[PDB]
């Protein structure tokens, strides 16, 4: 970019790359979303307009947007990690309690505020959530498929995550509902808990069916409307639901009991960010700072 220097390349989006990079002129370092194509829409442009009035302590500020050269460049603040990234680093011994409380605290926060304010996330995962070395988690890389929908991958051949997909998206849904972000929060909840992934599905059949084996698979009662949904089969197997102990070791009780709200089948009975931020669990939350090697 001739305004911007590209210090490096961090990531490659479900969109577009993802550079690190330094205003020229102020110097100041930001994250450069670069992408693809040869018009643009405009529902789009304009749901992005929503998303630059959408300030909030745990959402990644989107300062400029630059339609140019058959390009679109979103401009964000910078962050210096990822949550993948540091679940990795904390492999061996595990993030402690406090801060996956803090952390899952100050999400829900986020959603309920971007919720309050009809915007959905539509695709959390671990990669798309920024920690600093304040203690602060902030959701960022906001889906936006109101408009841009959602591509048949990232932009160029790439396998995308499907380990936090909600199961009502995986079934054909055409309409998500806030509660999507609530699932994939849960799964990441769960990740953070047990340092592996809770659904880590390699096919969209694989993920369902992961999802199944584990919750049992859903039927009228605990998800009515469940038979009727567009990729519902009669055929699919019928598993019975695992102890919920046996998912989360050795997660309190509050937490499974949060845990077990936020991935209840049935969309409506899922329990929003707004409620989840007044579970029990939360009595005790703190905000630690994490241990960041940069
Ligand atoms: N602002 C920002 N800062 C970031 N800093 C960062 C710093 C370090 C790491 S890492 N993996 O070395 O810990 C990752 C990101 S990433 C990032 C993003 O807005 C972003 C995140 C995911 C996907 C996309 N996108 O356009 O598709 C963009």
């Amino acid at each position: 970019m001739e305004n911007f220097q590209k210090v490096e390349k961090i990531g490659e989006g479900t969109y577009g790359v993802v550079y690190k990079a330094r205003n020229k002129l102020t110097g100041e370092v930001v994250a450069l979303k670069k992408i693809r194509t040869e018009g643009v829409p405009s529902t789009a442009i304009r749901e992005i307009s929503l998303l630059k009035e959408l300030n909030h302590p745990n959402i990644v500020k989107l300062l400029d947007v630059i339609h140019t050269e058959n390009k679109l460049y979103l401009v964000f603040e910078f962050l210096h990690q990822d949550l993948k990234k540091f679940m990795d680093a904390s492999a061996l011994t595990g993030i402690p309690l406090p801060l996956i409380k803090s952390y899952l605290f100050q999400l829900l926060q986020g959603l309920a505020f971007c919720h309050s304010h009809r915007v959905l996330h539509r695709d959390l995962k671990p990669q798309n959530l920024l920690i600093n070395t304040e203690g602060a988690i902030k959701l960022a890389d906001f889906g936006l498929a109101r408009a841009f929908g959602v591509p048949v991958r990232t932009y160029t051949h790439e396998v995308v995550t499907l380990w936090y997909r909600a199961p009502e998206i995986l079934l054909g849904c055409k309409y998500y509902s806030t509660a999507v972000d609530i699932w994939s929060l849960g799964c990441i909840f769960a990740e953070m808990v047990t340092r592996r992934a809770l659904f880590p599905g390699d096919s969209e059949i694989d993920q369902l069916f992961r999802i199944f084996r584990t919750l049992g698979t859903p039927d009228e009662v605990v998800w009515p409307g469940v038979t009727s949904m567009p990729d519902y089969k009669p055929s699919f197997p019928k598993w019975a639901r695992q102890d919920f102990s046996k998912v989360v070791p050795p997660l309190d009780e509050d937490g499974r009991s949060l845990l077990s709200q936020m991935l209840h089948y049935d969309p409506n009975k899922r329990i929003s960010a707004k409620a989840a931020l007044a579970h029990p669990f939360f009595q005790d939350v703190t905000k630690p700072v994490p241990h960041l090697r940069l």
